[PDB]
C-alpha cells in the first residue's frame, strides 16, 4: 500500500513569510527558504510513512504510523508528539502546536496546506520522476 510514495517538488505557494514568522522561524532562514522550491520525498508502506524534505542545505527526515503517536521535527527544529491519520487513501491529517496541517495527494499534485488561525499557508507540489 504506496498512494503517497514518490518525490515531489514545489510548484508554488502562499503566505510562506507570515507563517514562518507566526512559527519562530529565524528570519535569515525566512529570506532564503521563500523562493527555494523544496523537494519532498515520501515513502509509504502501508500504514507506515517516511517522508524527507528538502529545502536548500536543510533537510528533515520523518516518519510515522498512521493511527499512532508519532513525533514530528518541525521546520524550527521542534520535536512535536502527535498522531497523524488517513482520511481516505490520499489525504494525510495532523494538528501540532495549534496548527492544522492536510496533505492530499491528487493524481501527480500534492497539495499542502496548514492553518494557524487566520493564516493559511498552502503549498502545491509537483511529481517528479521515481
Ligand atoms: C540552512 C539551509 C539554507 C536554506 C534553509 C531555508 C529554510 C527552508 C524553508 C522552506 C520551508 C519548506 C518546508 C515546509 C514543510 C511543509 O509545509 O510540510
Ligand atoms: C515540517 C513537516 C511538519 C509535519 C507535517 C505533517 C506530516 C503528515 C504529512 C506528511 C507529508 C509532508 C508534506 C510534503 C508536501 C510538501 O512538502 O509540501
Ligand atoms: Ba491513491
Ligand atoms: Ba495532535
Amino acid at each position: 500500500g504506496s498512494s503517497f510514495s514518490g518525490k515531489y517538488q514545489l510548484q508554488s505557494q502562499e503566505n510562506f513569510e507570515a507563517f514562518m514568522k507566526a512559527i519562530g522561524l529565524p528570519e535569515e532562514l525566512i529570506q532564503k527558504g521563500k523562493d527555494i522550491k523544496g523537494v519532498s520525498e515520501i515513502v509509504q508502506n502501508g500504514k507506515h510513512f517516511k517522508f524527507t524534505i528538502t529545502a536548500g542545505s536543510k533537510v528533515i527526515q520523518n516518519e510515522f504510523t498512521v493511527g499512532e503517536e508519532c513525533e514530528l521535527e518541525t521546520m524550527t527544529g521542534e520535536k512535536v508528539k502527535t498522531v497523524v491519520q488517513l482520511e481516505g487513501d490520499n489525504k494525510l491529517v495532523t494538528t501540532f502546536k495549534n496548527i492544522k496541517s492536510v496533505t492530499e495527494l491528487n493524481g501527480d499534485i500534492i497539495t499542502n496546506t496548514m492553518t494557524l488561525g487566520d493564516i493559511v499557508f498552502k503549498r502545491i507540489s509537483k511529481r517528479i520522476g521515481t
